């Protein structure tokens, strides 16, 4: 069923709107990565889609991505000390 989200991510109407709404799930389920490794390992593939999202259509998925950038990098550092 990824490639429906794939679809999604890869057109230029939907790409944006996809997006915005996955990264805010995954977002969501940030911590779940370090302790689960089926969830972590489609958590990773989905961050990976948006980020390739983001890579296909820059001017939009751009400013999707930009203000969840810091909360990515920043979570992804506090949460793998104890992860």
């Amino acid at each position: 069923l990824q490639i429906v989200a794939n679809s999604f991510l890869a057109n230029p109407t939907t790409s944006a709107l996809f997006a915005t709404i996955l990264v805010e799930y995954l977002l969501d389920r940030l911590p779940e990565m370090g302790s689960n490794v089926e969830l972590s390992n489609l958590y990773l593939k989905l961050f990976k889609l948006v980020f390739g999202s983001v890579s296909l259509f820059a001017a939009e998925n751009e400013q999707m991505l930009k203000p969840h950038l810091h909360k990515i990098v920043n979570s992804s550092m506090e949460l793998a000390q104890t992860a």
